């Protein structure tokens, strides 16, 4: 009621409630710092296959360029076993593209879904900003009341667990 040790009880109560609350925020806090960090090698990650592409491509151009005189040649001359190999060749170098091309995009659908969870994380760690504010306030109002009242330090510490 109006009893100073039930005052007291009460503040013990809040403190807790604060103290864990803002412990369960700050384990939202880094995991949310390390996710985004974890998020970043992706991004980086989607950068090297774009410079391998983009690699193999110059190479895919560059054969297609020597290439080109002899197999128009071979073509009417005409060479089937030859150019057969050359056109062997620009297929498994498109076919060793093409698949990673298609390996990144398995990594930016990956990406995009701790993307979300990271918006989700931040979003519950905004959920708790208000209460966080409102029972450091509360507990304030309670030590201040107790600290009028003739209840004094020892015991205060005591129901804020301080050794």
């Amino acid at each position: 009621e109006d009893s100073v040790e039930a005052v007291g009880a009460q503040l013990k109560v809040y403190h807790q409630q604060y103290q864990d609350k803002s412990r369960e925020y700050d384990q939202l806090y880094e995991e949310y710092t390390r996710t985004s960090q974890e998020l970043q090698m992706k991004r980086t990650a989607i950068e090297a296959f774009n410079e391998t592409i983009k690699i193999f491509e110059e190479q895919g151009q560059t054969q297609e360029k020597c290439s080109k005189e002899y197999l128009e040649r071979f073509r009417r001359e005409g060479n089937e076993k030859e150019m057969q190999r050359i056109l062997l060749n620009s297929e498994r170098l498109k076919s060793r593209i093409a698949e990673i091309h298609e390996s990144r995009t398995k990594l930016e659908q990956q990406l995009r879904a701790q993307a979300s969870d990271n918006r989700e994380i931040d979003k519950r760690m905004n959920s708790l900003k208000p209460d966080l504010m409102q029972l450091r306030k509360i507990r304030d109002q309670y030590l201040v009341w107790l600290t009028q009242k003739g209840a004094r330090q020892k015991k205060i510490n005591e129901w804020l667990g301080i050794k």
